[PDB]
């Protein structure tokens, strides 16, 4: 098709997939900002109108970064001057404008450096953070009530997670909670009194003379964790000269024991809240359940209708116990769990009763609970044509759960193999969204007879940009090793020819419970790397990967650094003996654990791999975080997993390093994964007498993705690779 | 047919230089350790005897890293623990050996962590330090009196200098000045509160789960200066439970007026000090002369007998205003100062009088005053048959100052050229250390007709061993420039041959006053570039370059990175005029100020080098310390020079650095010239999108010195010049 996809239209973004974001407010209408402007639709008849113009705000003076719209649509939050934290978290401005009226509030603003906010879920109320503590507006005009006064910056966190809560255990700077009825608001606070805390320079603009240090609480692995505590107030009973009640709710003596995790926080009703928890050693979590007593006006959780999950083979849940689906009355509720074979389904929970109830079962497992109603539960699995890297709907009746409709897998066979959805309030509608093979299509649908509505969104121009390109192709395949079945994916130069001999590049990450052979549809390196320099890119997902049960995902159970190590290696043997490989020209390269995991393999002296590039490796375990480290590795101590922690590290392989040409990234101000370890890498290789390259990036963190940092470190990877490959 | 000069050669120092360090200790005799034997020797006739066994401290129970020796004999320091600090400091354990018993002495012993220690001149009295104040013992088995009780870490220091003193003024950690009579201690005091601190982290071993943060006191161009007030006690009046009294000496009105330094401190008698004082503005510089007067017991400073040098074309002397040398009685002294032509001089200066007296003159420098007798004063100078590169000592009749024979000159005319020299007390005796260009020979020669006495080290074993390796030769010569003499070197390839063409490296340092090209031997990198990759290693002394007088040394002040720039391209050039040198492969390196040079150069757009390296680079002048920036760049203020400071960085010129090839190499525990300031480099390339090369150093400082990481960083180096050059 003539030209190529080049380096720089990766970069530059020449070819932009599109996408269909919208934001359902009720039960049958979605708002759709397009260009600047907001568009409020109708799913049953599909006309539509601008709810607010581009136009509007003219005049405000401030850029703006996002909106929040009020659920009765009375009023809209306006957030500017945003300044990224980590992850998730960020502080910002907001002025709040009234829709019936025209006019901004000048009366009772939100402060700036506001932390989060959020409307109650009805009505519009507001409950903001600041200075970390927590405030709420009942009404946008008005004074706020202050519900707590211990907010203390890195030590006291109301209503807002630390560092290990937030990249860890909710992905979410967020920690509060509304009821349904915005009568009540439930959140957490969090200790990090005694964290130890994680330093490093930060040189900013050429202009500081003297480098900045950072300095954060981080609870690296075994270290003093923060502790948590879990509050409801009522928010219909504020008043100016009274302070706010907060009700605390303690865990269960069978957490208080020791040290433990608040880990999820599910409203069931207006009255009853769930809380799930999790001991610090990660085989044990409770599920609580707790009322309101009207009288008393606290809140009771029943030891009887608390639930208990274990593992005995691993961790509880893929990363973390799962959340639990209410019916709508409160008395049961739905949840995935692991069960007796090792698959992760669907059980069904009663309240005050024994057991659960498998509704779903098979070789394969559910990947989420996306929607429940009183005749129905939709949800999403892999079980299609037994595709672990597949994802479709799924429709199961209640009243006899052997009667499953596949509401995806065949709309579009040979396009679509790879959905999301999203459900309207009460469910009367939804959004499929199909990331692959093909180009990524969206459509809208009724749920009463699954009826298709509209395509919203086709990528029909993109459709025909690419046809004038040469692209590459995507095989999607696998490998059986003992008696097991390993999942891989490559992505093939166009004009691909088994009988010639190609170079290929092993992209590994390869974490517990990750998947990197799937059906999704891509543009990114590995496109440029095969259509235009024509090397075969090559991902496998082996022990310790996701989505297939839990025999191959807790084979990794207190042993990282092997099985995830051994088998990419092996998997690259294979690709060699296909005749289209060249044994001479093999690669690998990571970010994240997968840095950790190339690092490993450059090391192991298999002889497979001519070269490898390593981006923000995890080198030594005791370096990264309690919560995710811990997981899987149990703690560092000679009377629990001391000696693996320290049989897997990066630098006790350095001498193995002789035998390959290795490149070592960073960026200094990673608060993830710490430049220490790379620090500790480079000097390993440093001790051992071994030539290597290297490459820092001063000022980015673990996704060095400011636009200048992130054209050039795959521009200074693609020139490595090029001459790895003898690749003009 | 020979074996050629290796890259393993050099970093094993398989040829390795014999030295011949001895210590006077009399008139007509030294210290010398032989099979780690101390030997005592006689001058005069060549006879040794065993001053301290071999065998003695065998038992000791800890090793040895230094000793040091009463002056009046009864004693002997022992040094272990040690463990260093900065370019000069250290902290270090102390035994103390009596003599004339078998005897450590178990009582009132020195404490650990001491960081300073000094017999006083005569006899044995001792002053340490120990957790920055000072401490005296009268006698070695004796309590220590406490002089001062204001020491605090990193705030108030006594008797010892803080980072800038040590790096840029006294060139020493010490601050201690013991009279002659060993009657009076004289020490400064540092005070460094509001001196800001740098920051940066230092992760030692892998065992270390947080990273440690360091901080010193380290003042930046324009930031607060430490202060420093100065003392003088009197050893012989001090009591058991009696709190010693110091005497304050202030600095003359003329330096309380703003911020100065206090650079340097001679006792001329039993009651006579010399301080000179420098003002921030390091233009006027103050002598002052204290004498103490027995009635009131205090030391008083004669307005009327201070003496004032100024400069009109740029700071006071080479890198600071000189010493003085004063007659045995005290009265007049003798100091190298500036001349009208603006060459440096022996002037001669009385006391009470108000000019000095010119005692040598012409087109070349003293180098420096090494001894004075009532009949002769001896100094080093550059002479000899006009070379600026070249070191001899000469002699000069006191009684008739054209009376002058140059005593080195003609003793090995074509193995010596490049002097230095260490006199007995009064001068009786004399050894001579040629370091070039032939193998450096040690000489002991006698005073009275100057004889030679032996030789003490010739090096004929290295003579023998390189007989068998193809060893470069040196190349020392000049070329024109706008009308003037500027010296360069050329290392060159063995079996040389002018009719080929070889690729070139320029070695640059070109810092304000330095020497780059001159008349020594060594074996280095450049021996193993020209000896076994065939490569011309070149070194230029341009604009900024010492020696040679001011005009050519001032013509950058104000003004770095500017001549001493373009001066480095045009020699280049016109090495690339040269038939033997192929202009397709110049290439360029330099460490510290020289890769601030070599940073420089390479954005400067010329076109002459295909690539460079630059170490542990200045990339902006406000980031580098405040002595000896300001020294060349005056203040960074509208007001002052902030113009030159902002036009002279590496960053501004970025989007050149396309063009070449660049390596740049920093380590991460730098405490001199920042790892920032690399950080603002690779950031500056990055922000325009150059592709480049990068090492860092984890821990390593501006020597990146430890063993393994100078192996390592000279062989990264040596990869990257190879492929430069195409060299396999
Ligand atoms: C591999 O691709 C992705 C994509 C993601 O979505 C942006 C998140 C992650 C992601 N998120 C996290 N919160 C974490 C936990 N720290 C991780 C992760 C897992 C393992 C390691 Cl060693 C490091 C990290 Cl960041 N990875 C990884
Ligand atoms: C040319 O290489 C050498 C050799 C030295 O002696 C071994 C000292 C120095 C030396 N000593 C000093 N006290 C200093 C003062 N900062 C310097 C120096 C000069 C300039 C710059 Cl930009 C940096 C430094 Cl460290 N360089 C440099
Ligand atoms: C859709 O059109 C109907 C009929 O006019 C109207 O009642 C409704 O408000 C329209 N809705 C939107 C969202 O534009
Ligand atoms: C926030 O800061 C801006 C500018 O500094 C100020 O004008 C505004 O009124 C402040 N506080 C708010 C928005 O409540
Ligand atoms: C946080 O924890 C520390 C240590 O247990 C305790 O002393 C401190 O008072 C706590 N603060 C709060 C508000 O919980
Ligand atoms: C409000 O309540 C908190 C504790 O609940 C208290 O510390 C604060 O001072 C109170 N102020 C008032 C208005 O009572
Ligand atoms: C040198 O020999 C002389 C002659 O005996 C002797 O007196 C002197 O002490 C000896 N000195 C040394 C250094 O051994
Ligand atoms: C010095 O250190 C040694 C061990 O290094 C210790 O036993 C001793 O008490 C310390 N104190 C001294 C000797 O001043
Ligand atoms: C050091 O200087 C500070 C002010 O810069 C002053 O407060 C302090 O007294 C001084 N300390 C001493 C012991 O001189
Ligand atoms: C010490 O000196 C003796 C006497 O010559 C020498 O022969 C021996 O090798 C040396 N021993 C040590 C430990 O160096």
């Amino acid at each position: 098709s003539r030209k190529t996809y080049t380096l720089t239209d990766y970069l530059k973004n020449t070819y932009r997939l599109k996408l269909y974001s919208l934001r359902w407010i009720s039960d049958h209408e979605y708002l759709y900002k397009q260009e600047n402007n907001i568009l409020v639709f109708n799913a049953e008849y599909g006309n539509s109108s601008v709810f607010l113009e581009n136009s509007t705000f003219d005049e405000f003076g401030h850029s703006i970064n996002d909106y929040s719209i009020s659920p009765d649509g009375q009023f809209i939050l306006l957030e500017y001057n945003y300044v990224k934290q980590w992850r998730h978290s960020y502080t910002a401005s907001y002025d709040i404008y009234d829709l019936n009226k025209r006019q901004l509030i000048t009366e009772e603003r939100i402060p700036n450096n506001t932390q989060w906010v959020t409307w109650s879920p009805v009505g519009h109320k507001l409950a903001y953070v600041w200075n970390n503590d927590i405030y709420v507006k009942i009404e946008p005009n008005l004074p706020s009530y202050r519900i707590t006064w211990t907010g203390k910056e890195d030590i006291i966190y109301n209503g807002i997670t630390d560092w290990v809560y937030e990249e860890e255990v909710f992905s979410a700077y967020s920690a509060l909670w509304w009821s349904p009825n915005g009568t009540f608001l439930a959140y957490a606070q969090f200790n990090d009194t005694e964290v130890p805390l994680i330093e490093y320079s930060f040189y900013s603009d050429e202009s500081l003379q003297y480098p900045k240090t950072v300095r954060v609480p981080y609870p690296k692995a075994g270290a003093v964790n923060p502790t948590v505590k879990f509050f409801v107030v009522n928010t219909d009973s504020l008043s100016s000269v009274t302070n706010a009640t907060s009700i605390q709710i303690t865990a269960p003596a069978s957490m208080l024991i020791g040290d433990h995790y608040l880990c999820d926080v599910t409203w069931a009703t207006q009255e009853r809240i769930s809380l799930q928890w999790l001991r610090r050693i990660q085989n044990y979590s409770v599920m609580d359940i707790c009322d309101y007593d009207e009288s008393s006006g606290r809140w009771n959780c029943l030891v009887a209708r608390q639930h208990i999950e274990m593992s005995t083979t691993g961790w509880v849940g893929r990363f973390r116990p799962s959340e639990p689906h209410f019916t709508l009355d409160g008395n049961s509720f739905y949840k995935i769990i692991s069960n007796e074979e090792g698959y992760r389904h669907i059980c069904y929970f009663q309240i005050d009763k024994k057991d659960c109830t498998f509704i779903t079962k098979g070789t394969w497992e559910v990947i989420g609970i996306e929607a429940l109603t009183s005749d129905y539960l939709y949800y999403i699995s892999n079980e299609y044509k037994g595709m672990p890297g597949g994802r479709n709907l799924y429709k199961i009746q209640l009243s006899d759960y052997t009667k499953v409709t596949c509401l995806s897998c065949e709309l579009n066979p040979e396009r679509c193999q790879y959905y999301s959805v999203s459900f309207s309030k009460e469910a009367k509608y939804y959004q499929l969204r199909c990331s692959g093979p093909g180009l990524p299509l969206y459509t809208l649908h009724s749920s009463v007879n699954d009826k298709g509505l509209r395509v919203l969104e086709d990528n029909s121009a993109l459709d025909k940009m690419l046809q004038n390109v040469q692209m590459p192709s995507k095989k999607l395949d696998f490998i059986i090793l003992n008696e097991t079945k390993f999942w891989y994916q490559m992505i093939l130069p166009p004009h691909f020819d088994k009988s010639k001999k190609y170079p290929l590049l092993l992209d590994v990450y390869a974490g517990p419970c990750s998947q990197k052979a799937d059906t999704v549809f891509r543009l990114n390196w590995a496109t440029y790397l095969a259509s235009t320099e024509n090397i075969i890119v090559a991902s496998f997902d082996g022990r310790g990967s996701g989505y297939q049960g839990d025999k191959i995902m807790h084979a990794i159970n207190r042993r990282l650094g092997t099985f995830e190590v051994e088998d990419q290696i092996e998997a690259a043997r294979q690709f060699s003996k296909m005749g289209f490989v060249d044994n001479k020209r093999i690669a690998i390269w990571g970010w994240s654990y997968g840095g950790y995991v190339t690092s490993m393999v450059l090391g192991s002296g298999s002889g497979v791999f001519k070269c490898g590039i390593a981006v923000a490796p995890v080198s030594r375990w005791e370096y990264y975080d309690s919560v995710y480290t811990e997981r899987y590795m149990g703690l560092p101590t000679p009377e629990d997993n001391l000696d693996h922690y320290r049989n897997s590290t990066v630098m006790s392989r350095a001498e193995n390093f002789k035998q390959v040409e290795y490149l070592l990234i960073h960026g200094t101000a990673d608060d993830n994964v710490h430049f220490q370890q790379s620090a500790q890498i480079s000097k390993a290789l440093v001790d051992v007498g071994v030539d290597f390259q290297a490459m820092w990036y001063t000022d980015e963190d673990h996704g060095i993705a400011s636009s200048t940092a992130h054209q050039h470190i795959y521009t200074h990877m693609s020139h490595f690779i090029k001459q790895c490959f003898s690749l003009p």
